[PDB]
């Protein structure tokens, strides 16, 4: 690979001028990859609030036969797939619901098996063009995998997990289904003696958390679709930023590539607007009495994240979000020094096809940068920070009757 520096820039986060220091490049767009992330952040930041709950709520009636017709109302919960499926098994059995008779949900209710994992992480977000399609999709993935054996190794990793911050599952959690179908929200109203059970997702900071541990692209994505998209996205930041196109041009929450191979298309923005967009968020999340690690990772400290690995002056001092992608590898954040809090943005070029003995060479230029940064400002101050537990569910989540 060959290497070559787009701009990088930094502002303490006392200015009072709100001045941001860096190259000449510093107001030129390039390409963000994942550091598009911390801007969708930003946004579901200020729209929902870090302590907003998707409330998936179930509509239970007993049938005849002496088991349930279950519908699912969604809330758009942009982290339920196969975790929350076992927590919500485990709560319907809780509840003695151990069998269902017709099991259906509308448009709301977003399900994506692998959302935490390989290959949603880091694969192309699918995209629906009606409800009717993704509802195809979501039938068949609570048929073949909601509606199946819950698998032992998954199912164990998962609830000692959740053990760890307090939240009770069964052991053996098992439920049968008998029939699954698509039900629009326009078309179901709830039986008389239907009872209305709500799921609530872990907070938002929670699923903004494990979102920017992982590089996570489905939850990116599915938050800049339910949040409005594109077109609500550039009047967000008009009014926010006064910014426009030749500031910042986002087409996904993510990052990723959303074109073809022969046309792709990235979010591009300025290394400025990286620096407003940490100013912002800080100052939104500090309103909430949060801390930017509350909703990114922190260097060396959060093993399960993109920036676990980074040591040195990085370690327990540099709460980051790192992006990749074909013709660019970047990095923005915080860092908190002797002389205080600063923001920054890295922002690097990348050339995969030349000179293929070199390897790791934009990161390891990225860390020399960000850890002359703190050096030239007195080195490290470890900031206040105990390693967090991200599931899709905490202990409020429990189903709750209405």
């Amino acid at each position: 690979m060959k290497v070559y520096l787009n701009s990088m820039c930094h502002m303490a986060a006392n200015s009072k001028t709100q001045q941001i220091q860096g190259d000449d490049n510093k107001d030129d767009k390039f390409p963000l990859a994942s550091i598009s992330k911390v801007v969708t952040t930003l946004w579901a930041v200020d729209r929902l609030g870090p302590d907003y709950r998707f409330k998936t709520k179930l509509h239970v009636t007993p049938t005849a036969n002496g088991s349930y017709d279950i519908h699912i109302e969604g809330s758009r919960d942009p982290l339920f797939g196969r975790n929350m499926s076992y927590f919500l098994i485990s709560e319907l059995n809780r509840m003695k619901i151990t069998k269902i008779e017709k099991l259906t949900f509308d448009e709301n209710f977003l399900l994506a098996w692998l959302a935490e994992e390989k290959p949603m992480i880091g694969g192309t977000t699918p995209k629906y063009d009606t409800v009717e399609q993704q509802a195809s999709i979501v039938r068949a993935t609570l048929t073949s995998s909601f509606a199946t054996a819950i698998s032992p190794g998954y199912y164990t990793i998962l609830k000692t997990k959740a053990a760890r911050i307090g939240v009770q599952m069964s052991n053996r959690p098992k439920i049968d289904v008998r029939t699954i179908s698509f039900v629009k929200k326009a078309e179901f109203q709830k039986n008389e003696k239907s009872t209305t059970m709500v799921l609530m997702s872990a907070p938002l900071k929670t699923i903004l958390k494990r979102m920017n541990n992982q590089s996570n692209n489905y939850i990116a994505d599915n938050l800049y679709w339910n949040l409005g998209g594109t077109e609500a996205f550039n009047a967000y930041i008009a009014g926010k930023m006064q910014a426009d196109t030749s500031d910042i041009e986002f087409h996904n929450g993510s990052g990723n590539n959303e074109g073809s191979v022969a046309k792709p298309v990235y979010n591009e923005a300025t290394c400025e607007m990286m620096i407003k967009v940490l100013y912002s968020l800080d100052k939104s999340l500090s309103a909430k009495g949060y801390d930017l690690s509350d909703v990114m990772a922190v260097a060396a400290k959060d093993k399960a994240s993109t920036v676990g690995s980074y040591g040195g002056v990085m370690a327990g001092s540099t709460t980051a979000k790192t992006g990749s992608v074909n013709k660019a590898k970047t990095l923005m954040g915080s860092v908190s020094t002797k002389n205080g809090e600063i923001y920054f943005a890295v922002l690097m070029h990348t050339d995969y096809d030349k000179s293929r003995s070199d390897w790791g060479v934009a990161s390891q230029q990225i860390k020399n940068k960000v850890s002359q940064l703190i050096n030239q400002n007195g080195g490290p101050k470890a900031i206040k920070y105990t390693e967090q537990l991200p599931l899709p569910f905490d202990k409020y989540s429990y189903l709750t009757k209405a």
